[PDB]
């Protein structure tokens, strides 16, 4: 997908919590970040 | 905040849509990304 790489603002502590978000679908952390950002749009869309 | 900088996976088209998310609180795009990721945790928290 048109994934342009921008610097994100995540904290180690927070980054671990994202793993839980990845666990919801069972995907990779970096890859989870894309859902957490784009899926976040689809959620509140 | 402990904002560690990781490369994100955003698309220009998608990045513009984030601006709408920033418009919800009226904040800065980069800065919106942190909410879109952390607020996304607080939302589904």
């Amino acid at each position: 997908m048109a994934t342009t790489t921008l610097g994100v603002k995540l904290d180690d502590p927070t980054r671990e919590r994202l793993k839980a978000a990845a666990q919801s679908i069972d995907r990779t952390p970096h890859w989870l970040i894309k859902q957490a950002i784009f899926n976040y749009l689809e959620k509140l869309e």
